[PDB]
């Protein structure tokens, strides 16, 4: 037990509250899991038999299960290995869904850049827009592009050959973890 094992989760790491997700470690039986700053009790719930196998399910995940993860495997007496990289397990609709729109329009040209707004009816310190992949992408808005309820994203250059699929949240970094419901998705539609 020396290399550090491989921590994720299927079918992601952003889950709708109320949604399953499975987080899974891969390195030989004596997996740990666990959540850092503070515990996380549902994992000592799952039965040993999934355990054994890397395998820790959330048939329906709480904003309780929100945090970020770690993982390693074996123990101080047998010996035991480096943590895995850490996984930010996310749960979003926990507040009021943000309005995504595309300036001046989402219908752009091929090889040009437009500019994404998240605007928000509520104050939140945080805000995060994420391409639907196909994992999605999500970043977190730059200091000198958000307002107290808004924030603005540049994406390009685009092309009709790649899909531009986004949708964006807002919230607070007290709680990081937890996100607001999605916006609606938002397409962008490259002519040519």
């Amino acid at each position: 037990h020396l290399p550090k094992p491989t921590l994720w989760a299927e079918p992601g790491s952003v889950i709708t509250q109320g949604s399953p997700v499975t987080l899974r470690c891969q390195g030989t039986q004596e997996y740990r899991l666990y959540r850092e700053k503070k515990t996380a009790p549902w994992i000592t719930r799952i039965p040993q038999e999934l355990v054994k196998k890397g395998q820790f399910p959330i048939p329906s995940i709480t904003w309780e299960h929100a945090g970020r993860y770690r993982c390693y495997y074996g123990s101080d007496t047998a010996g035991r290995s480096e943590s895995s990289d850490p996984l930010e397990l996310v749960v979003t609709g926990a507040y009021i869904k943000p309005t995504l729109s595309a300036q001046p329009s989402p219908v752009v040209n091929s090889g040009g850049n437009v500019t994404l707004q998240c605007d928000s009816q509520v104050a939140f310190d945080g805000f995060i827009l994420c391409k639907e992949g196909e994992h999605p992408q999500c970043l977190n808005s730059q200091p000198h592009a958000r307002g107290s309820s808004r924030a603005i994203f540049s994406v390009g250059p685009v092309s009709p050959s790649r899909r531009w699929w986004y949708r964006c949240y807002a919230y607070d970094s007290n709680s990081p973890y937890e996100w607001s419901l999605p916006s609606d998705l938002l397409e962008l539609l490259v002519l040519g």
